[PDB]
């Protein structure tokens, strides 16, 4: 059987949310087997749960945010939800006592390095993964998604910039998705914003937590950071981040290829959605031969 997985400790982080500023400490409890990722408010009384749902995701575009009836939030979950998905983590209650998730160096590692200092359990109940049987695609302007009907999971963005600083050469990003590969080539990635968009986000009270040490910052014609980036290709391997931890929003690994041009927060969110909405396209499955599962977790 493969077993779902949580952690065997409780650990912490503090840190910055990217657009409150806000200070903001993080706690990832261990959870039983069939609770999910859940993600809840402990600063407010009652606290406020959130569940891994594509649908408690806020209408926006600039990052993934949970919100609920009454418009309480937890912004900035996609990074932290990449490492999830990325080490096959199923049950997790994950804690900020802010409204958004600390921004850490902009990546998804400093999440990586938590998950495994607090140790990862296996459970006694069967992991199910979303395993995709039709192809599914969504669209916005020219920004394409579309995942469809493959044995393991595979991703292919590509992003399309014309800026001087990004390299026509460096746009897209092939993976054949692993704990081992996501680790190694993905989960470094950090987040980046471009000065325009970051004045215009700043003019809007956002970005407030932002910094050289938590993002990449391009300017009009090149990257401002001193030490430049952690890959030739650090960019469309972050977009690639982003759509692993937006995917993850439905809680289960998926099985199957996710193909993308310019997709963003929306319309992964959309593409989600579209899947699990055409019951025809897609099934939960489980599985017992360790020696041949589609995914590998470690
Ligand atoms: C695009 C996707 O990658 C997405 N990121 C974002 O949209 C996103 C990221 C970062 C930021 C930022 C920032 C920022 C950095 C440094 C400073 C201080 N400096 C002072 C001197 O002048 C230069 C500025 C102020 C602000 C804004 C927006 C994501 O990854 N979503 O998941
Ligand atoms: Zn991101």
């Amino acid at each position: 059987m493969i077993k779902q997985r949580t952690l065997k400790r409780i650990v912490q982080a503090t840190g910055v949310g990217l657009h409150t500023g806000k200070k903001v400490t993080l706690t990832m409890r261990p959870a039983p087997a069939n609770t999910g990722v859940i993600y809840r408010r402990t600063d407010l009384n009652p606290p406020v749960d959130f569940p891994a749902d594509a649908k408690s995701v806020r209408d926006t575009m600039l990052c993934t945010c949970l919100v609920n009836e009454h418009d309480v939030r937890i912004s900035t979950v996609e990074h932290l939800n990449a490492a999830l998905a990325g080490l096959g983590i199923d049950n997790i209650i994950i804690e900020v006592n802010a409204p958004e998730v600390p921004i850490m160096d902009g990546s998804a590692s400093p999440f990586v390095y938590l998950l495994l200092d607090a140790g990862i359990e296996e459970l006694n109940s069967a992991k199910k993964f979303l395993r995709l049987k039709e192809t599914v695609r969504v669209e916005d302007g020219d920004k394409w998604a579309e995942l469809s009907p493959f044995n393991g999971f595979r991703l292919d963005f590509t992003i399309d910039f014309n800026h001087p600083a990004i390299d026509s050469s460096t746009q897209r990003y092939r993976l054949d998705f692993s704990a081992d590969s996501f680790v190694r080539q993905i989960s470094r990635a950090r987040t980046f914003g471009f000065m325009r968009d970051i004045e215009y986000l700043q003019s809007r009270g956002l970005c407030l937590g932002g910094s050289f040490d938590c993002a990449i910052v391009v300017d009009d014609y090149r990257v401002l950071n001193e030490d430049g980036l952690r890959f030739e290709d650090e960019f469309v391997r972050h977009k690639m981040l982003d759509a692993i931890g937006d995917l993850f929003m439905c809680g289960h690994n998926i099985i199957g290829a996710f193909t993308a041009y310019k997709s963003g927060h929306a319309l992964n969110n959309k593409l989600l959605q579209a899947v699990l909405a055409k019951q025809e396209a897609w099934e939960f499955v489980t599985f017992q031969d360790e020696a041949e599962m589609p995914l590998a977790f470690k």
